[PDB]
């Protein structure tokens, strides 16, 4: 009955990519819960179990951007869509992959004098691609076989909507299986086959005129702008070697700008791109686009170049990019006290191709940039569709499982090096906690720079000294936790160390899941940056 | 300038650019900015503005002109059910893929819950329905900021436009764009908009897309072709034979009719499109012995009752036909069609397919072909009609009846339009059901003021019909006509042919019930 | 067994007092469709068919306010809740007990690529007041219990038995010798009658002026005040203020009762911040216009009275207003929707029901001055659409009619405009199978546009050449061929004779069609405020 009806669509699931699977033990059985134990024992797909529910979500969206398989979360309580919201915003932001599999109870009171199966919120109508419900399984052996296409075409369809299969839009999908083997195609091919679709946009750019790259989360490779000076996020793929520091951007005058992907970072850019004399072409690999102040002027998927950049241009940013980063170096080597943009440069420094790097939010995303980082041969992840500081740590833990898995199915398997901020570190903490049962990490590392509070508020506005007074307790925010005896807890090696031990600690390996902490102050980031700007 | 003033002539200015040539406007307060600024765009010869009571019908009207030519339709209308009238030809244009751009005045949104007059649940009313739902946002009093305020808001029109038009999804449909506006309302008594980009550019120009999903497909696999609607066209498709709904554009000169189809054994079937008629083609989609591929022109593709192999774009094809297939397939044509007609011939009275007959007789290549969703589609469909050379539109989306007159009418007026812009205009015959007639009936209302279809033609075959079902009416078609100032000619359909040889007038062929079934029972026999 | 059910669920609905159910035909059956036809069969409940969905939602609304009854409609296609929309929207803001039936199929596909049982709009989440599913049907006086008290559940809802906010309701009842209920024809749950009270201090002393809007309550400590009352807001007093003499005094505070939407001059004074405005609604909403109301009750514990000039000069007001607008209506040689709105007003009797169509003629109605007392007035106030007015009448004289039927036949008159008629005309086709009024009269007062906007801010004379086409929008609709081809007896007559011919009796239905003149009406209006 329904028994048969999971095992189809495990199976299927297992033949369109899906390799994990998140689950939590809640007050209903999970859907398919039996067929993924079975699945889970056999070897074709991995389960990962959790309790908080919340960490869960973000364990899924690791497991999904660590290699871009498409990743399976099994709800089981009431309160489970609460807990996946911020999780299923995140993909759908980010684009990221993840099946989200609900069971409803169709012969149950729906709407009356009871807590409900599906506790439901809004966020579903407006974030997922597909919310598919596969109806109720029946005794009917003579129509076995048409229950086996219907299911498993279905099946394929939730896939097509999750990994963006026809839409070139990945995100998060809902999947239905209500609740009161018959064999896919040969070959373990999927049931419908979904060829790879290309979308395709081209625009007309004229590269003679002084052109700068933007490239930010979810950005395209595009081999005809390599040799344009490129401000690329961390997260954004790299065309070329040509880059440009984004503090050099404000000191130059671009007649024109190519955006590549969602930026997110850095006041100049937007400055920039809201530019109303610079046009700006939004280049993506997706049908949706930014944009600054309605000053996108075209969009597209690719450039169709006509001309080439004056070499003066070219050597005028080259310069300004050595500048920048010099500035940078230099004043970082006259800064009396750590910061975590030390700290930020020093894993910088210390990262090799093959690496994967995940960074939080608030300052270790920028501060990454601000130092320098050459991507080239190096996977950043960084949940940059919403920019929240929950999830980090089970974001990692989760990018360095899939990462590692698929380093496994070509050596020691590949670092996984992780730069977070200490209220990062304690929003996500019970992301540390796994279960002796469950997969663990062989090679993630987590460097956590600590400087007792939110070290990006002193940059902002509120972070002026006319400010000092009131600013601590609503925007510093510290906390005073012990993140060693945190560790200690949950049974993860951990050490505080300082900044010259980060490199050759990292090169050291270690236990599968350790915790780097470094010290850092914020009394001083402000005077350090704005000394930098002098230095300009 | 006031804010509203300002804001709304920047909107319809860059929905002008956006290639928006027909606006349906419905009459209202809150929606008075908007009215003002299309009336102006209409008296300078940008839009055709069109007026009309009903906001019901009148959405279906611009699905008419979107579909008549191509282009994307604004609907504009005041708050309230005004804008919950729309669901119906919202939900239509949905699974029709139509560009319709639901334009919604509304209050300020910090009105929503104080009890304001006329004030709802607007934003977001559509749901699921429609591509986008997008609010402009209220206009502030800021003459400073009018140059950042005309960036944002074009940029939000242009959205709503690529949305509606599809033109990164590659899948066209119905968009909300919801309007605040606040006093005052009405243009102030300050005798320039502030400017998009030069040379009549869109603010942010985004070309048409190509998505593509190349499908290796065999041809000497013994196959048939199927298109629905939405269909695309196929040259390395066109020698197959090809049972071919008719609004679905023929890619060959191989075809076979439906009720040729369950008479033959196919190995493979290629489904372009969305089929939505056959009964038959149904048959056989729900069969896993023989294999489908699903070409589609967009994201979407059919639940093929299961097994659908592949979905693509497009074939590449490997091998071809048997001939002795080829053979087969067109003999079973030629005798599907003749014993169609050839019973029809022998039945002694007028039947709803005879008047179906007689209007694909008369049809020449230019035409355009608006049929009601029901019976009609599926006449002409038995009837044969070579749909080569002429455009054929029909509310397939849903197949409701609601609208069927105003989308015939919207359908005239934008394919006049569009030779408009190149002799005498082409002609537009319609084919509707009694009942369907009957019930968008007030979708004839065209006032004095507004622009009528030079060359339509409504036939209306009337057979006075088809717990609830107990209702099934004796209502005057011609006294409807009169209501709503319709020239109505009442005739025979040996006269058919001949009439439409001779602005918008309705022809009503008094048609029978009572030997269908006997008439249809005839034709299954003679296969 | 889901016959069983369905036997069940409309055997509950019955005792719930529900009388009336709306059905269309569409793709599949109606949800209870078989034991609603033998309920129908049996005359415990009376079925109306409708083909277009949109008029056969409102004319549950008229089946619901007519007499105050939960009123259910059954859709069956997937165009129905597109086109159900407007009236569930006008049944949640003017607090209509609407039970919207769906019967979804838990066995099949949902969200893939074909099309959907229901084609979900966004609006269902926002109106209604629940949204209750039976779920899918040895244990038979175990399920006869829990259908049961779900559906005094839905029932209890829709009419705001617990809440004091009637409402929309959408009821799903899942599909792929029948269990008796509670003796007696008891409901299976009873919700006896809820009392929830917010009493106000109010100083009467202070000179006040009451106005009520839709949904106002009777308040008998209340009657000496004056009140400028919309019609459809049942009166508790004796001293009427009209609404144009508003302007001319200086009322000291306000006591706001119900939701009130018309009338300029009552905006600028409720949202005066130097005049306190209290509000008094009889459900859980409260309105604001500016958010000036400083507070909100129920009822008013009132000390003192009002001061005896106050009196004098608001009945002064009153006179001179309807002394002003009596006098310049004669004055006036065209006639004018608000000529035929004082005819009809005069032809009133007690007994009769009013059904006002928005635009001019709820407005007219008030600015004629009549009085409500023994009037049943309705008006789709909840969004102030013009549509589905017609098919509301009906729905409205049929409940009506069927009140009365009931106690051992009254006239529904209605006064519509002809936007508001050509909008829902096609709720004049009913088949002989399905119920038909028998005393309603649609007075239909034809300008041929709207002529509302000839009164408003477009329509200024600086707007003479653009304000016709997209303001007025004539028709020259033949209001006479239409009644005629719906076989609709239909008469044409001057505002002369309109008085005497409702006067005498005509068909169960009748439209009688007064052509009227708007390029003429901001002039009369201009002549009433000058001779104030
Ligand atoms: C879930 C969530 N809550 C709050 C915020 C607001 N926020 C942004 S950055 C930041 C500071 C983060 O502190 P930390 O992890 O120590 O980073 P650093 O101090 O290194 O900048 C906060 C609270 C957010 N982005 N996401
Ligand atoms: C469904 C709907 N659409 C549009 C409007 C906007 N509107 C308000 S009054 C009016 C004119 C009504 O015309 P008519 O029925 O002739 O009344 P008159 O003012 O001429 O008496 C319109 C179009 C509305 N209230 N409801
Ligand atoms: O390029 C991307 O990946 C991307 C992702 C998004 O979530 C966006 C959301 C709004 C607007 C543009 C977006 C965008 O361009
Ligand atoms: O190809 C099309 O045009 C088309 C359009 C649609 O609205 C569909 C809706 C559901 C399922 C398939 C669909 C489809 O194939
Ligand atoms: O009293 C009523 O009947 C009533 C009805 C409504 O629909 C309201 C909606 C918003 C705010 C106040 C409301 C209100 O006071
Ligand atoms: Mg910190
Ligand atoms: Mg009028």
């Amino acid at each position: 009955p329904s028994t048969t009806q999971a095992r189809v669509v495990v199976d299927e699931l297992i033949r369109g990519g899906v390799r994990d699977v998140v689950l939590c033990p809640g007050s209903r059985n999970a859907p398919l819960a039996f067929a993924l134990q079975d699945a889970d024992r056999s070897g074709r797909i991995r389960l990962h179990v959790r309790i908080d529910e919340r960490t869960a979500g973000y364990l899924a969206i690791g497991l999904a951007i660590g290699a871009g398989a498409p990743v399976c979360v099994a709800m089981t309580s009431g309160t489970a869509v609460a807990n996946l919201g911020p999780a299923v915003v995140e993909a759908n932001y980010a684009r990221v992959p993840l099946i989200v599999l609900s069971a409803n109870r169709p012969y149950e009171l729906l709407g009356t004098g009871a807590n409900q199966t599906m506790e439901q919120l809004g966020y579903f109508g407006t974030q997922v691609r597909a919310s598919i419900s596969l109806g109720l399984a029946e005794d009917a052996p003579e129509r076995t076989s048409a229950l086996n296409a219907t299911w498993r075409s279905a099946t394929c369809r939730v896939l097509a909507a999750a990994t963006g299969a026809r839409t070139a839009n990945a995100g998060p999908v809902h999947f239905d299986i209500p609740l009161r083997t018959p064999p896919g195609r040969p070959a373990g091919k999927p049931w419908t086959y979904t060829p790879p679709v290309t979308f395709d946009q081209p625009l007309d750019i004229d590269l003679s005129v002084d052109t700068v790259v933007i490239s930010g989360h979810g950005a395209g490779v595009h081999p005809n702008l390599a040799a344009l000076p490129t401000v690329a996020e961390p997260t954004a793929p790299r065309s070329g070697d040509n880059p440009l520091h984004p503090l050099a951007l404000p000191l130059l005058r671009p007649q024109q700008v190519i955006m590549l992907g969602r930026p997110t970072l850095h006041r100049p850019v937007s400055v920039l791109l809201a530019d109303a004399e610079v046009p700006v072409f939004a280049l993506t690999t997706g049908p949706r686009w930014p944009d600054v102040s309605g000053n996108s002027q075209a969009t597209g998927t690719r450039a169709v170049t006509t001309g080439a950049p004056r070499p003066a241009w070219l050597d005028r940013c080259a310069a300004m990019n050595r500048h920048a980063i010099a500035a940078v170096r230099e004043q970082l080597a006259a800064h009396p006290l750590t910061t975590g943009l030390h700290v930020a440069a020093a894993v910088s420094h210390a990262l090799r191709p093959g690496d994967q790097l995940v960074l939080g939010a608030s300052n270790p995303v920028r501060d990454v940039a601000l130092a320098g980082l050459d991507t080239r041969g190096i996977r950043v992840r960084s949940n940059r569709g919403v920019a929240g500081i929950d999830g980090t740590v089970s974001t990692a833990i989760g990018a360095a499982l899939a990462y590692e898995g698929a380093h496994e199915r070509t050596d020691s398997p590949p670092r996984t090096i992780a730069l977070i901020g200490d209220l990062t570190f304690v929003h996500d903490s019970s992301g540390l906690l796994i279960g002796p049962t469950e997969p663990i990490p062989r090679s993630l590392t987590i460097v956590v720079s600590n400087d007792n509070g939110g070290g990006i508020f002193e940059l902002l506005e509120q972070g002026d000294p006319r400010f000092s007074d009131v600013s601590s307790r609503i925007f510093g925010t510290p906390h005073d936790v012990d993140v060693g005896a945190l560790c200690r807890a949950y049974h993860v090696e951990s050490r505080q160390i300082e900044v010259d031990e980060l490199g050759p600690t990292l090169d050291q390996p270690g236990a599968g899941m350790r915790v780097l902490e470094v010290k850092a102050d914020r009394s001083s980031l402000r005077q350090l940056h704005a000394a930098i700007k002098a230095a300009l």
